[PDB]
């Protein structure tokens, strides 16, 4: 059962990470989240953690991505 609400929800949380609004997620943008939250993580082990979810194999984050994170915290 897909609704609007649920896909607004979706592209408000996309868009907390990408900050600069071009759709894709990069190691700065993952990098401020992640420091806001209480860590303190190097260059190098934000790009494990984009690719752990890059399924498309480019080295950055994209929407389709972004949901499987988000699937697998709730
Ligand atoms: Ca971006
Ligand atoms: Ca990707």
């Amino acid at each position: 059962q897909l609704t609007e609400e649920q896909i607004a929800e979706f592209k408000e949380a996309f868009s907390l990470y990408d900050k600069d609004g071009d759709g894709t997620i990069t190691t700065k943008e993952l990098g401020t989240v992640m420091r806001s939250l209480g860590l303190n993580p190097t260059e190098a082990e934000l790009q494990d953690m984009i690719n752990e979810v890059d399924a498309d194999g480019n080295g950055t984050i994209d929407f389709p991505e972004f949901l499987t994170m988000m699937a697998r915290i709730m």
